[PDB]
């Protein structure tokens, strides 16, 4: 089994919310499984290529049937991360991701990572009804740092981050996935050791069933 | 007048949906309005520095009272650039935005470009009840050109992009907003042409009472 620990925050896990329950998680479950492998794609430190005018021409290439060769020495560099990123993420069979909450949604390279592997004819396909995933056999984890409380009730509606996430790897074909919230810390400061704790038990638990 | 035309796509004109729609409004606009001024920001041609490591240390250099020497070069650079998007975000009267649909959410740069304009004590408040925006008297156009149909009915609750868009807008103030799809074109590429001159002529229009 292998799994891809995901994480987008500049900060770790001792300066980040997010990260310290993530980082809780991935230790609980190594130890449960200890066998598996686990790779951590920091999206901070990762070239996750924007899918731009060099890519768009390079798809263009590829759709005329030339190879490789043809992309200019940028172009190459962009489609060959962007394919790195792809295989590594078709392949493996776990995805647990690490995000915090700013301004309702993530950072931006989780949409550049998203749009990195949400790739027609490898993740998804078309079909008459419409596109159906590809991806079979896989599950994820979400966990999202969040200063405010938005995990149930009317403000999940301004959750775009989790939602927008969760709607992408279903698209995907990765139906099979968990939520873990570490929320309210900016509401309430002096509870945020507390609501830290009980989100890092909640992982712990998980960790033994996922 | 000051209008920001904020265009979110590798391709120009000739080639890109929205931004056939969105030169058809601002040229429309621009006609209308001939002593308003008119700036393009390219979003794939800007910089407009993500929010990492660099920029929490500036921060926090700010916020214990240093000064601007006390960052590092690659810190100035970043903040210098994510203080002129703010500025010239803040001074103008009305937006424009351009995006295209990738994976059910606009393209990186826009959530990137958002973080950069949303900025506690320039653009929102923190209040008792919750953070309120302080931008005032400012109107906001969002144009996006999606390959389904999701304005209306039961797909616009995976229509991210619009609506976390329109959600941070509203946050800092821009409640004003207006909304323009050009869609169903990979749904009914024969009415594709059809499609795009209706969402032109909406444009036309909408121009001369925007
Ligand atoms: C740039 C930025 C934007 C933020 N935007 C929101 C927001 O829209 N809603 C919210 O409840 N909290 C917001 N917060 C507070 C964070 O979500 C909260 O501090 C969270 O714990 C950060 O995740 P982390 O601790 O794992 O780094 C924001 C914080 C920053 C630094
Ligand atoms: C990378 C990529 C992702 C896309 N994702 C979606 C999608 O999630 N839903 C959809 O209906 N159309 C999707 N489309 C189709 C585009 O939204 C459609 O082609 C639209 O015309 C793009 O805007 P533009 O013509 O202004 O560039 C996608 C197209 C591309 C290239
Ligand atoms: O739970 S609360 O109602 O108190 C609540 C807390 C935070 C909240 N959002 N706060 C931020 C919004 C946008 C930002 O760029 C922030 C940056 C730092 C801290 C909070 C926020 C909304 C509601
Ligand atoms: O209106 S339809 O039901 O036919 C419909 C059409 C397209 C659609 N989404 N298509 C894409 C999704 C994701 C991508 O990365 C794409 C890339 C190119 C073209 C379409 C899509 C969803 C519904």
């Amino acid at each position: 089994t292998k799994v891809l620990f995901i994480t987008a925050n500049p900060n770790s896990a001792e300066g980040s919310f997010g990260m310290a329950v993530g980082e809780a998680f991935i230790e609980a479950y190594k130890n449960e499984h200890p066998q598996d492998e686990v790779v951590t794609i920091d999206l901070f430190n990762t070239t996750v290529p924007a899918i731009d005018a060099d890519v768009f021409a390079a798809w263009g290439k590829f759709a005329a049937g030339e190879g490789f060769e043809a992309l200019t020495e940028v172009q190459q560099q962009k489609v060959a991360a962007m394919n790195t990123n792809l295989e590594t993420f078709m392949n493996a069979d776990r995805y647990v991701f690490v995000t915090p909450m700013w301004n309702f949604s993530y950072p931006p390279v989780v949409k550049a990572y998203l749009d990195n592997v949400a790739i027609a004819g490898k993740t998804f396909k078309y079909t008459e009804n419409g596109p159906v995933g590809l991806l079979e056999g896989k599950k994820a984890l979400h966990i999202q740092a969040t200063g405010g409380v938005y995990s149930e009730g009317a403000y999940a509606a301004v959750d775009f981050g989790r939602n927008h996430l969760k709607t992408v790897l279903g698209f995907v074909g990765v139906n099979d996935t968990e939520y873990i919230a570490v929320e309210g810390m900016n509401a309430n400061p002096e509870k945020a050791q507390e609501i830290k704790e009980a989100a890092i038990a909640n992982a712990r638990e998980l960790a033994k069933r996922f």
